[PDB]
């Protein structure tokens, strides 16, 4: 009897302690584009030294033409306007802002916001329906009423920012319509491998779209999440490609690297480690799931597959 | 105390490791043109994948289209009668083939052949007197006898070939006069940076140039030699130019990139890792004393500069 297995790490931790307590800003809106912005389009660059990789190795950009995803961090309105623009540059096919966080956030008077708790772990264990529903009444609650949102400092804790009495409340869902793009949500909890249910839903969502579409993946900060669903993207659009090429490749167009490397942190964030290494062993398991079930048009959900073919550590 | 500065490292290894041992076949003579032939008219090309350059970059071709010299691999005599036809259509000044190499070579039967020892090293540690004497005097043993022409197969050893009773002799000086080039020696050593010595003499002999002559360089298989005497040219002769532009643009019309990447060989080629070291700190060097001596008309040759300035690795 195994209580949590192999992917489903965090279920063993108590959201109960990681609640949220404040609106954090998302981006200060001073840049022209979000933060990690990239494309399968991009040239490849060095890897970066923390990933102790070889930097003479030339990656396979088979396929890279024809998969049209791109990532990047948070964003103000503005800023995923001016990202649509970029990509609408390269597709004539629906552009969809896929987002992939589990935490509650949205945008007060224009101004992109998340009902942040310790570890951004706010909405930890929920289920996609009740996160939605807190980021829905969370949302609603703001308007018309003062709020103080800050950017976080010195050890994850707010620092500076401001206070206003609001009177615009939009969802993403709402700026993403109206910078032209299709939205699609996949609630995943930041720093940790995402669950079965979120891998599902993405599955699916990816059976029917059209040939032409262009997925945006985005998270808060960094290329945690999104690097994980472009290298899920990559690996079911291009099967014949090896897991050492997708991962090197996603890791030169500005994403994380995720295969095996010295995992080093702070004390501070120790936390983290066993989460760096369940990614690790999670994402091979996944391209084992695409090898072993594309033949067939995957009849077998990842969720019942991995059920019956568990990870190991 | 230092044994051997950078510069010279080839001077640890031992000549008596490397002698010849056969004739090697130079140019099968099939193409109407040696491998490797380019022209500083030429237009650039994509960067090569491992040299890992920014393939998006475009490199000034300020004064190209007066630098006048082009490079090739070893020739046949018909091979270097089409590249002086060709070099004859550009200009009217003097075509000079500058010889690049130390190893001994020539023409038997118009066969274009080397003595080849281990790593192309045949010659290694003689002064270029020594090195042209034991060429003279190879070539002519040969004539009226019978010898093994082959080209190298797997592990660079002789495979096939021919054996012949050799009927005609010349130098490479005699088959270029033929074609109606000039001819210039410098005994470069195969794979390693050319010497204080082969430097000294090259920039002596380009002092003494007329304005139209056209440089015409070659080497044995590749582009190493070539390319390093070609970049030195570009520098001398289009000092404004910066080093990122003379090494892109070398390369992108068909040389070898002088300046840092990734090296990566196989491990039966590793000992040529700190070689090709050598040459990147070594150019970056000579473009030094370029423009640290361009503005006195170069009144301390390079061998003396070097000493009083010697690299670091």
């Amino acid at each position: 009897t195994v209580t949590e297995p192999v992917g489903s790490y965090a279920r063993a931790e108590r959201p109960q302690d990681f609640e949220g307590f404040v609106w954090r800003l998302d981006n200060d809106g001073k840049e022209a584009l979000p933060r990690n912005f990239r494309t399968s389009a991009d040239a490849l660059r060095a890897p970066e030294k923390k990933f102790h990789l070889d930097a003479a190795y030339v990656p396979s950009r088979e396929g890279m033409d024809a998969l049209h995803i791109s990532g990047s961090s948070a964003f103000t309105p503005a800023q995923l306007k001016n990202v649509a623009a970029k990509l609408r540059e390269k597709t004539a096919g629906p552009i969809y802002d896929v987002d992939l966080r589990q935490e509650s956030h949205g945008y007060l008077d224009g101004i992109p916001v998340s009902w942040y708790g310790e570890r951004d772990w706010a909405n930890l264990g929920k289920s996609q329906h009740e996160a939605l529903a807190d980021e829905r009444h969370r949302l609603h609650a703001a308007l018309h009423k003062t709020v103080y949102i800050a950017p976080l400092g010195k050890h994850k804790l707010p620092e500076g920012g401001e206070v206003r009495r609001v009177q615009k409340v939009q969802t993403e869902q709402e700026v993403a319509e109206a910078a032209g793009m299709r939205y699609f949500r996949i609630a995943a909890t930041d720093h940790v491998w995402p669950t079965p249910e979120n891998i599902d839903r993405f599955l699916a969502f990816y059976r029917t779209l059209p040939q032409d579409a262009w997925l945006h993946f985005h998270c808060e900060a960094g290329v945690g999440r999104t690097t994980a669903f472009m290298v899920m993207t990559d690996m079911l659009k291009n099967p014949s490609v090896s897991l050492k090429d997708i991962l090197y490749r996603q890791h030169e167009i500005g994403g994380f690297y995720y295969g095996e490397f010295p995992i080093k942190t702070k004390d501070k964030d120790s936390w983290k480690t066993k989460y760096y290494r369940e990614k690790i062993v999670m994402i091979e398991q996944f391209y084992r799931y695409v090898q072993e079930n594309r033949a067939d048009g995957y009849q077998t959900p990842w969720s019942v597959w991995l059920k019956s073919h568990p990870a190991k550590a």
